[PDB]
């Protein structure tokens, strides 16, 4: 209708920018009641909620008989967390990687070259079960070495404040992408600029667009683990969950060559990450890897 597109534009980007510090603030104080790395906080309940938008897209697209949207927007969004996500926040808050975060990195690269390989013929129900399984108990296996064993216990209203602060900041950031996205092709059809590539390459970004402003918001406020928890956390959230989803419906069909890219970005970050630094130069590349990507990987 336009206005209604804009009003609407507006509103949900401030939903977003007040939404993701919200949620990163609420987040960052919950690690801190459970005694839990904020990579690991990061890695579960940020990651999931910010992955939320693809789990539904997949499922819904899978589901309508379109399983090239549903796996194309689950490989989509892990280009984009480590190109331009991750990349983005390297260079604000540079991140240099304890031992301990290492070898969860590491199992990341083992469950991507997985999901690759088996992913060669395509993706049946059976192969999304299995990765399903695998993404529940990284899920669990991350809280388990990021945790200590301690009390745990409550009415504290010093953790209703971290609980409730964390879900504000998550409806606002998945109803300010969802006002971005819908206030995004009502500016764009009032004005009859509008085809396939647009309405969907638009929500391919949208549903990305929890990551990427929660990620700026803990980058901002140098909390560089929980943004990097947050970028492997939803990957295979995207993986294990959004694409598994979509097999169920409907055999996923190959993507050879974004598995491919995402496997080199993610070996990238490993051997960035154990042997080096994740600062400025290394998010440089990743942009640089992310431009070269939408500018060159077809429709
Ligand atoms: C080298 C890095 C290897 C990384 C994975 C380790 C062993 C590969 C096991 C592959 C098992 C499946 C082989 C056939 C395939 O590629 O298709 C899978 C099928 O669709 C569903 O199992
Ligand atoms: C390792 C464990 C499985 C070993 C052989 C599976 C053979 C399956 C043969 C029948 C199905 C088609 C096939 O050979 O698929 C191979 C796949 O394409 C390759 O990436
Ligand atoms: C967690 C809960 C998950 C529940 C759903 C799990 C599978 C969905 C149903 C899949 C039905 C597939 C029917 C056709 C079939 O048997 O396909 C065989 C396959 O191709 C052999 O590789
Ligand atoms: C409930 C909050 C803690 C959940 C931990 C889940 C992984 C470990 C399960 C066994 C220890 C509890
Ligand atoms: C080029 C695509 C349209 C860009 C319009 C201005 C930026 C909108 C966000
Ligand atoms: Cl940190
Ligand atoms: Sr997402
Ligand atoms: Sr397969």
């Amino acid at each position: 209708m336009v206005i209604l597109g804009v009003g609407y534009f507006l509103l949900g980007l401030i939903l977003l920018y007040y939404g993701s510090d919200w949620f990163v603030l609420g987040s960052e104080r919950i690690a801190r009641h459970f005694n839990v790395s904020n990579f690991v906080i990061g890695a579960t309940v940020m990651a999931i909620g910010t992955s939320l938008p693809e789990i539904l897209t997949s499922a819904y697209a899978s589901y309508m008989h379109a399983p090239g949207i549903s796996i194309g927007n689950a490989i989509g969004s892990c280009i984009c967390n480590i190109g331009l996500v991750l990349g983005l926040s390297a260079i604000i808050s540079p991140i240099i990687v304890d031992k301990n975060l290492q070898k969860n990195i590491l199992v990341y690269l083992l469950f991507v070259i997985f999901a690759a390989v088996i992913g060669i013929d395509g993706f049946s129900w059976i192969d999304g079960v299995v990765l399903l399984i695998l993404f529940i108990i990284y899920l669990r296996w991350t809280v388990k070495n990021g945790s200590a064993e301690i009390e745990e216990n409550k009415n504290n209203p010093s953790v209703v404040f971290s609980l409730v602060l964390l879900i504000i900041g998550l409806i606002g950031v998945l109803v300010g992408a969802e006002l971005f996205v819908d206030g995004a092709k009502k500016i764009a059809l009032a004005l009859d600029i509008s085809d396939k590539v647009i309405g969907f390459t638009l929500v391919a970004f949208g549903t990305s667009l929890p990551e990427l402003m929660v990620s700026l918001a803990a980058a901002k406020r140098n909390l560089g683990g929980m943004v990097l928890g947050n970028v492997i956390g939803s990957n295979i959230a995207d993986i294990g969950g959004a694409l598994a989803v979509g097999s169920l419906f409907m055999h996923l069909p190959a993507e050879n060559v974004q598995m491919a890219v995402l496997v080199i970005m993610s070996l990238l970050l490993y051997l960035f990450a154990k042997y080096s630094k994740i600062g400025r130069w290394q998010g440089i590349l990743f942009l640089a890897l992310y431009i070269i990507a939408i500018a060159s990987l077809r429709m």
